[PDB]
């Protein structure tokens, strides 16, 4: 009857979306999938009524909420929390055991990031190191944050970086695709593999990333904490760089939001973590090639929760994280 258009940003993603399309062809709200080059092309397409929805990291919810787009988060991913579940996660910095540098010794190291402008992979680590005085950046007029970061680290893999060569030097893949936002070393799992393969000394990822990727070998890794110590991977509640809002589905502020939520509400009922189907909407998490990870929704999401309609992107991210992204922008 009514169709919603999901906007995807990679070929494994479009494939996953088209599999869900085939499984919901008999539902009152059906699905079709369009694929774009980047999440930004998807924000443009949705604001242009060529697509209806996409899940975005908190840093990208920020951009989606800006004029001329003015898309709003309509549903948030929920992650497992010791006390039930939460719509937030922790940004951590993962290093290997037996290297011995602290957060104060990061100058000249190589680094692995989920993507330019993402919460855990960029906004939180780069924003924190500017605040601590480690990365010297004197405002946007002084040039880009990319330039300041490429001065700090000796080389990096930062998917989506465009000004600095050095920020794509450590990425794996074809020349044309190695530093793309859907490259091999992109996302939480991609940045973890960049560290595992020795292409970075530190990977800026989230609290579930080592479990999702090397659960057997997680004691070969540890976390770099803000107080200068190193703690085990499971000690992220006391060794994290920030708690950030969950990834969220964004949409135009118009009446299609109810069709999108009814579609999502039913799809996680049928294909959620307790599904009897072979199709999983969320993950499952576990070792597999990183380009197959966090497709449509993160592998670590366990449910979607409706966001109150009165929350826009600023209220969703919170005033403090919103002004932190505005000050690096
Ligand atoms: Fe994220």
């Amino acid at each position: 009857k009514s169709v919603i258009r999901w906007c995807t940003i990679s070929s494994p993603e479009e494939k996953k979306c088209n599999n869900l399309r085939d499984l919901t062809q008999q539902e009152r709200i059906s699905l079709t999938c369009v694929q774009k080059a980047t999440y930004l092309d998807c924000i443009k397409a949705i604001a242009n009524n060529e697509a209806d929805a996409i899940t975005l990291d908190g840093g990208q919810v920020f951009e989606a909420g800006l004029a001329p787009y003015k898309l709003k988060p309509i549903a948030a991913e929920v992650y497992e929390h010791t006390e039930g579940s939460t719509t937030s996660y922790y940004a951590v910095a993962v290093v290997k055991k037996g290297t011995e540098f602290t957060v104060n010794d990061l100058q000249g190291k190589t680094s692995c990031h989920t993507g330019l402008g993402r919460s855990a992979g960029w906004n939180i680590p780069i924003g924190t190191l500017l605040h601590r005085g480690a990365i010297e950046w004197e405002g946007i007029e002084s040039g880009s944050v990319e330039q300041a970061v490429a001065k700090f680290f000796s080389a990096s893999c930062v998917p989506g970086a465009t000004i600095e060569q050095k920020l794509c030097r450590q990425c794996k893949g074809d020349p044309k695709t190695k530093c793309a936002r859907n490259a091999p070393y992109s996302g939480y799992s991609g940045a973890f593999h960049c560290l595992k393969d020795g292409k970075g000394d530190v990977a800026f990822v989230k609290h579930t990333t080592v479990n999702e990727n090397a659960p057997d070998q997680k004691d070969e890794y540890e976390l770099l904490c803000l107080d200068g110590s190193r703690q085990p991977v499971d000690n992220y509640k006391t060794c994290n760089w920030a708690r950030v809002a969950a990834h969220a589905v964004v949409a135009r502020d118009d009446n299609k939001v109810e069709d999108i939520w009814s579609f999502l509400s039913k799809a996680q009922s049928d294909f959620g973590v307790d599904t009897k189907s072979d199709f999983h909407l969320f993950g499952p998490p576990g070792k597999k090639d990183p380009v197959l990870k966090d497709l449509l929704f993160k592998d670590s999401a366990i449910m979607l929760k409706r966001v109150p309609s009165l929350m826009d992107s600023q209220l969703y991210l919170g005033f403090e994280y919103y002004s932190a992204i505005q000050s690096m922008r």
